[PDB]
C-alpha cells in the first residue's frame, strides 16, 4: 500500500552538508522541485560547490555549529509545522533535536542516533553506557516519553537502515521456499514467530566493496569509499552484537546487557580488530570486521520472541569487508599505534574505476543454510543513476530518501526505526537506485570448510558464535 505521488514539505533544513547530505540533494531534486522550498543547511564547513547548490535550489547556507548552547538558537526560527528536519552531521545529539521538533511540530530524519560532541570514546564515561545499545534505550525511553506526536524516523540510512527492510524481505522468501506459505506477518511478534519456525538462528549483515580505487594510496593517507574519520570512528568502537538463543560458548573479554528484551554483548576490544567469516554473492566466503552498528540490536531485538517459559533470539551483528584501500588503510593505522591519519581522502566517482558494493543480509540456520538478500550495486550503474554518488553512498542517500518519504506519507508515527515501517512501501520507493536486488542462496556454514568443527548431524553446532569469529 504505497501513495502514488506525496506532496512535498513548505521548509526543509539539512544539519550537517556533507558526503551523504550532498549525495542526496540530487535524488531530491528528481522527487521534489527544489525551487518551490525553502531549504537551510547548516554546517560549519563551507562545501565547494556550495554555489552550484545557491544556484539551483536557492540553498540558504549558514555556516555554524550546533552545540548545546546555540542549537535552540538557530533552529527554533526555522522549525515549525510543515518542516522537515534532515540529520546528516556529526556531532549532534539527534535525541536533542528530536524533543526540540516535537516542540515546533517538525519531521524529523537522520541516519544515526549520535550523541553530544564526544559521546563514543568518552572515557569519563562508563563503557556499558558507550555502546550503541545504550544509544537505542535512550532513544526508545525518549519515544515512551513522548509518545504519539509528529513523526521523527531515527537511524534509517542503508544500514542501519534499508538493511532491516531487506531481512523482513528475506523472511518472506525463506517462507515461501521453506513453508510455502505466503502470508505477510502483521506485527513484530508475527515476524518473530515466522523467523523462529524457519529456524533462523544468526543474521549477518554481510557487505562486501569491491570499489577499486583509480590510483594507489600515497604515504600516510587513509583512503575508504566513505567518511575516513566516520570510518575510523565506528572501527575504534568495541564490538556489539546481538545474542541468540542458540549460542552456548561466550566470547572472550566480552560483558553483556539483559536488563532489555534481549542478551546484547559488547566485546571489550575494536571492531576492526574482531574479525569474522561470512558470505557475500562477491565470492562466497569472506572475511569482514565485526564493527558495532545501530541494526545489530533492533533487528535482534525485532526477532526477539519471549513467552512465559522460552525465548527465540537469533544472533545478529555487522560483518563489514571494506574496500582493498581502507584494509590496507586500517593495517597501517593499526601500525602507527590508531593515532589519526596524517592524511585522509573519501573516494569520489572519479576516483573509483570499477566494482560494486554488496549490501545486504546473510540469514542462516534454516533448511536451506544460508540465504543472502540486498542491493548489488556497480560504480559504473551509480554514475548513470545520479552525480555526486558512488555505489556505497548511492545506496545510503536511496536509504535517506526512503525515509524522507515515508515520514511525509506518515507523519503522525512519533519516534519509529525502520522495523516500524511497511518494508515493502520502503523499499519501492528507491528499488530503481539499488541496482540488481537479489536472493542467492547456499550451502554454506562456517564449518564447511574447516574439518577442525565440521558438522552434519548436530543442527545448530555449525551456527556457533565460536565457529565465525577467528
Ligand atoms: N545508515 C547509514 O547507512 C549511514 C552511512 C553513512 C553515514 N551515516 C550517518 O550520517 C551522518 C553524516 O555522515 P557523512 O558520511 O556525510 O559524514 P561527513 O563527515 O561527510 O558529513 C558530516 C557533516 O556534519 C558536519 N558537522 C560536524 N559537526 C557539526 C555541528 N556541530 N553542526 C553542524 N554540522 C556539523 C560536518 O562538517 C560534516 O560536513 C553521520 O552521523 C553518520 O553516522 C549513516
Amino acid at each position: 500500500p504505497m501513495d502514488f505521488s506525496i506532496n512535498p514539505p513548505q521548509r526543509i533544513v539539512f544539519v550537517g552538508l556533507g558526503t551523504i547530505a550532498q549525495s542526496f540533494l540530487p535524488l531530491l531534486s528528481k522527487v521534489h522541485d527544489l525551487s518551490t522550498l525553502e531549504i537551510y543547511a547548516i554546517d560549519p564547513k563551507t562545501p565547494p560547490l556550495i554555489e552550484y547548490f545557491a544556484n539551483s535550489f536557492g540553498l540558504k547556507f549558514i555556516n555554524s555549529a550546533i552545540d548545546q548552547i546555540n542549537y535552540r538558537d538557530i533552529l527554533v526560527p526555522i522549525l515549525g509545522e510543515g518542516t522537515v528536519l534532515i540529520n546528516l552531521s556529526t556531532d549532534v545529539s539527534s535525541l536533542a533535536l528530536i524533543e526540540l521538533c516535537r516542540s515546533a511540530g517538525a519531521l524529523y530524519l537522520d541516519t544515526c542516533i549520535e550523541p553530544w560532541k564526544g559521546g563514543y570514546d568518552d572515557p569519563t564515561i562508563p563503557l556499558h553506557k558507550r555502546t550503541n545499545y545504550h544509544l537505542r534505550e535512550q532513544m526508545l525511553s525518549l519515544k515512551k516519553r513522548l509518545g504519539s506526536g509528529v513523526t521523527a524516523l531515527v537511524a534509517h540510512g542503508a544500514n542501519p537502515g534499508l538493511v532491516s527492510h531487506f531481512v523482513k524481505r528475506a523472511l518472506l522468501d525463506l517462507a515461501e521456499e521453506i513453508l510455502g506459505d505466503c502470508k505477510k506477518p502483521s506485527n513484530k511478534e508475527q515476524w518473530a514467530i515466522l523467523s523462529q519456525r524457519l529456524g533462523v538462528k544468526v543474521i549477518h549483515v554481510a557487505e562486501y566493496d569491491s570499489q577499486i580505487s583509480q590510483k594507489s594510496r600515497e604515504r600516510g593517507e587513509f583512503v575508504n569509499t566513505w567518511s575516513v574519520h566516520g570510518f575510523i570512528s565506528e572501527s575504534q568502537q568495541p564490538a556489539e552484537l546481538g545474542w541468540g538463543s542458540h549460542e552456548r560458548s561466550l566470547p572472550t573479554d566480552a560483558s553483556m546487557h539483559t536488563d532489555g528484551c534481549g542478551a546484547a554483548i559488547y566485546i571489550e576490544k575494536p571492531g576492526a580488530s574482531v574479525r569474522v567469516k561470512t558470505w557475500t554473492p562477491f565470492n562466497g566466503p569472506s572475511l569482514g570486521y565485526l564493527v558495532t552498528h545501530h541494526e545489530a540490536i533492533s533487528i535482534a531485538d525485532f526477532l526477539t520472541l519471549r513467552t512465559a517459559d522460552e525465548t527465540y533470539r537469533p544472533t545478529v551483528h555487522y560483518a563489514y569487508r571494506p574496500s582493498d584501500e581502507a584494509i590496507l588503510s586500517v593495517h597501517e593505522w593499526f601500525g602507527n599505534d590508531c593515532m589519526t591519519p596524517e592524511k585522509t581522502k573519501v573516494l569520489r566517482p572519479g576516483d573509483i574505476l570499477s566494482g560494486s558494493d554488496y549490501l545486504g543480509v546473510l540469514l542462516m540456520g534454516h533448511e536451506k543454510s544460508s540465504y543472502w538478500y540486498g542491493s548489488i550495486l556497480s560504480i559504473e550503474k551509480a554514475k548513470e543513476l545520479a552525480t555526486l554518488n558512488t555505489a556505497t553512498t548511492l545506496q545510503v542517500a536511496a536509504g535517506v530518501l526512503s525515509g524522507y518519504l515515508w515520514i511525509l506519507s506518515h507523519p503522525s508515527a512519533g519516534i519509529i526505526e525502520a522495523e516500524d515501517m511497511d518494508h515493502e512501501v520502503a523499499l519501492s520507493y528507491i528499488s530503481q537506485y539499488l541496482g540488481e536486488l537479489k536472493g542467492v542462496y547456499s550451502d554454506w556454514n562456517p564449518t564447511k570448510n574447516n574439518p577442525g568443527t565440521f558438522s552434519a548431524i548436530d543442527s545448530d553446532s555449525p551456527w556457533l558464535f565460536s565457529n565465525f569469529v577467528l
